């Protein structure tokens, strides 16, 4: 039986982001914050399966959840009916963002929802009678896997396999993200975006990730989303923060982008959402920008959608979520659990082989010198019984919300252990 | 008052996919074939909820697997881990497909499947040392709504928002649906695919659907997909299936290129293969396309992948589809029961109003001569407690492959009834 799932995984499967050249370990079955692989190992699950676990493994109110929504109806095709549960999830993310931001439409992936906000960007530009194709982003963010998705990213494994399909300015980190925490960096972030949005016509927007996930758990300083929106406001741009990563409750605060407070004109989540329960993503707007596709000359609407998009299960999942959440509290939990560790491990930027420690909430990364010395550190963390993300030269530990002050000693503990060793 | 604020906060929060900003049943319940609305009324659903049910609703096999997976592990990362849904997952969807077809990338719908499928298509020539870049398609085909999967299509509703990311040569019907299932029909389509696979540099691939979906239930004469069989073979270009709405069944064979008998390099899958329970999608190639990644430059990999790509509790629902499937004969009684649609269809054709009558399976089409035709049909239809699909000119009869003989004649005198008041 083990040989013959090695066997059918090797001969069958192709995994996402992987060389095609130790065995990978078979995870099969959780409880809380804890997975165990098919030997029954068990370890902490420090990367919450797939930086999704927001409520952690096998949570009964998501399970139930799930189950009642299944027997009922799993979805309808949403372009000429509808469902109570699609309702309901649109109405409650819209009440958790700001004024304004009331017009929610489902896809399934971040990758996804990437691909309507930038259809949404460009045809807004047009159906107001004025084109605006360019779009101000990171060189160092990550916006999902399509092609469109991958060209908004500078990040070299994201080269494009086609012709850019629109121009994009990616602007440079100015320093290194380690002495990007100060008012001198946001000086330099502030000045090097009005460059990138002067520089030709005025962009249809510009898209940012609140704290850059894939670019390397990089922390950007206070004020910079408010820079953004001011930028935002003079050139007409519109400002979209992906929250694909940061939202509901991973960086302490509901969204990343209210440690900034500001309002965005375009919000797009996935992830922690559904607890990676059910595939679902989603993106929310406002009613200027939603009823200018009555302009749209070929359909009076917007030209997009997915068969399971705002599926019913997921959006029932999502609810059950946001109740847990709300219910256990857990957004203040991953404020104050995350700065006892980012605390502990922050004397690890000793280390010669350690450049620095940084995070927001519930995510910390410890960034070392060589992507060497991060495979490394999580190695040995797996060693000790915790399971942590490598990007690159950055080690991520990303929890379950639900993680409590014993299991984040741990956490500390097994990365202590690892960088002993390196 | 109940559904009076459903009903407002629909109108308020939600974002419909392919519709006009400027009404909508709101479905809450169903078991097998049927379904039922807010108000309490009841229709048998011919279009499968979103064209995807494959097994109805409220299957309790399908009910049973989502549960048992969902407490113990709802997904992993598999970049660098693995779980056993995904490798049963792939084998068995490999084990259903001609021999060579071996290897099967997961992701959450049709859309990433065209998005990953013509990334392979690319990166396979440049990984040969071989660039190509461009791709023939039909101009009717409907690829999904990304801006690549948009881009394969000519339908004018799929104008893209940017400019051309690669050259496409899209091939518009030589004679109208009603006349395309003749010898005479394989000679102009096979003919006109010669030209454009001859246009110029060698193509990377030739993708088509089997049976034209959105572009309204179109049937292909027998011999095409053999004809562009030879296409590829004599030019070298990838054959690329799209089997996203014909696959599992739907056409009354397991995959609509069965029907012509040939072996596609590429299939693309999503709907019928979780029932619509979980977003699902898949794509299976070649072990020469596969290990072609070594070459990849950046990685040595396919660089593609979603965080919720094979997700375990899709996978384990896929895995139940099949054996429901499999035990039930779903193939064959969809072979069957659709020749009793059609043929009890087919005499409509005599209507002024109607200009065709067309299917294969369990995809039924009533042409009408104009949309405004179509919209009255679907509409008595849904008066006499039938629900189908408008596609423009077509009206389309989807149901859920257990339907039985009953089912079809309730299905056969709604839509004659409908016909009677055009
Ligand atoms: C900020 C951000 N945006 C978009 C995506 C893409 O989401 P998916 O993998 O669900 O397509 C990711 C995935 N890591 C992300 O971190
Ligand atoms: C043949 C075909 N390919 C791809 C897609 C796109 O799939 P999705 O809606 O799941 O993105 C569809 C959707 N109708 C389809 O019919
Ligand atoms: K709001
Ligand atoms: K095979
Ligand atoms: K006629």
């Amino acid at each position: 039986d083990t040989d013959r799932a090695r066997e059918r995984d090797r001969r069958h499967l192709w995994h996402p982001w992987s060389s095609v050249r130790d065995d990978r370990p078979i995870l099969v079955a959780g409880e809380g914050c804890r997975v165990r692989d098919v030997t029954g190992a068990g370890y902490l699950d420090a990367m919450a399966s797939a930086m999704n676990s927001s409520c952690g493994y096998a949570h009964p109110a998501l399970l139930e959840a799930a189950r009642r929504q299944l027997e009922l109806l799993p979805h309808f095709d949403l372009s000429a009916a509808s469902h109570l549960p699609a309702g309901l999830a649109a109405e409650r993310i819209a009440g958790l963002l700001p004024a304004g931001l009331e017009r929610t439409f489902f896809v399934n992936s971040g990758s996804e929802a990437t691909e309507a906000a930038v259809r949404i960007a460009h045809d807004h530009w047009t159906n107001r009678g004025e084109p605006r194709d360019r779009l101000v982003t990171f060189a160092a963010g990550y916006h999902g896997t399509t092609l469109v998705a991958q060209h908004l990213s500078g990040l070299p494994t994201n080269a494009i396999h086609g012709t850019a399909p629109f121009p994009v300015t990616r602007v440079e980190l100015p320093l290194e993200p380690a002495a990007l925490r100060t008012p001198e960096a946001l000086t330099l972030l502030a000045d090097a975006f009005e460059r990138a949005v002067l520089d030709g016509p005025p962009p249809a927007a510009v898209m940012v990730e609140p704290l850059l996930n894939v670019g390397g758990g990089v922390v950007l300083p206070d004020g910079f989303l408010r820079a953004l929106r001011a930028l935002c406001d003079r050139t007409g741009a519109l400002l979209i923060v992906d929250e694909v990563f940061c939202g509901f409750g991973r960086t302490g605060r509901m969204f990343g982008f209210q440690h900034d407070g500001v309002t965005p004109d375009l919000v797009t989540m996935s992830k922690g959402i559904s607890g990676g329960y059910v595939p679902f993503a989603a993106l929310t707007t406002t009613d200027e920008v939603y009823r200018s596709f009555a302009a749209d000359p070929l359909l009076g609407g917007l030209r997009y959608g997915h068969t399971t998009g705002g599926h019913a299960v997921a959006c029932a999942v999502a609810l059950a979520v946001l109740d847990v959440i709300e219910e256990r509290g857990l957004v203040g939990s991953a404020a104050r659990l995350g700065a006892e560790l980012l605390a502990g491990l922050a004397p690890l930027a000793e280390h010669p082989e350690v450049t620095d420690v940084r995070g927001l909430g519930l995510v910390a990364t410890v960034e070392c010198r060589q992507p060497e010395s991060a495979a490394a550190l999580v190695a040995e963390a797996k060693r000790q019984g915790v399971l942590l993300r490598q990007q690159g030269r950055a080690v991520m530990a990303i929890p379950p919300l639900v993680i409590d002050a014993a299991e984040v000693a741990e956490l500390v503990r097994a990365v202590e252990q690892a960088v002993a060793r390196l």
